[PDB]
């Protein structure tokens, strides 16, 4: 019996510039910080035993803002990092479309067909993210925790929880920055209670 709150890091500069981050990082924007602040207020009444975040600066910064001085430990786990995008990190969609048009089309349109020479495939991410989630559950029996991670990671996790094949990874809803997803883990099963809720967000951006 464990309650898991899942969210995505707040908006960063590269998100706005449509530049893929992956393992590379960029600072949160004013809006990103404001959204994280709004999420922190929404969870001020939730009894969080701990907060897990990927090692990316954007994720850690979001976690700190949400914590906002509360006595809650933050643990970082490499298994929660965003998909490693090798050659595409730091580049805009147009720049990538000029580099590898076919692979880029697969990434968005036929996830199961995405097979980079350098970088992780969607299944690699799903496996490590689920392992991390499992380890978190195993360490927090009877507790509630927050996990701050990334867009692709969240999509692969929801696919696992909803028992959806990876070729349909990009099915709605869109996981906006600081969106709230709640997973109830009871009797060895993951139950999706809430998914991609953005009630606390003023202006929602598909970034």
């Amino acid at each position: 019996a464990t309650t898991l709150y899942l969210t995505r890091h707040g908006e960063t500069k590269w998100n706005v510039e449509r530049r893929m981050q992956g393992w590379q990082d960029s600072p949160l924007t004013e809006k990103g910080r404001q959204d994280a602040m709004r999420l922190g207020k929404r969870l001020e009444a939730v009894e969080l035993a701990a907060i897990y975040t990927s090692t990316s600066g954007r994720a850690l910064e979001t976690a700190e803002i949400v914590r906002g001085g509360r006595l809650i430990p933050i643990y970082q786990d490499e298994r929660l990092r965003e998909i490693h995008l090798g050659d595409w990190e730091g580049k805009t969609h147009d720049e990538i479309r000029q580099m590898d048009p076919i692979a880029f089309d697969h990434f968005w349109q036929a996830p199961h067909l995405y097979a980079p020479q350098r970088g992780e495939r969607f299944c690699d991410v799903q496996q490590r993210a689920l392992e991390a989630v499992q380890s978190i559950v195993d360490r927090h029996e009877g507790e509630t925790v927050l996990i701050v991670t990334h867009g692709v990671v969240l999509k692969t996790l929801m696919a696992a929880f909803k028992d959806t094949p990876l070729d349909h990874l990009w099915s709605p809803p869109y996981m906006y920055g600081t969106s709230v997803t709640i997973i109830e883990v009871d009797g060895g099963t993951f139950h999706v209670a809430v998914e991609g809720d953005v009630s606390h967000i003023e202006e929602v951006k598909e970034v």
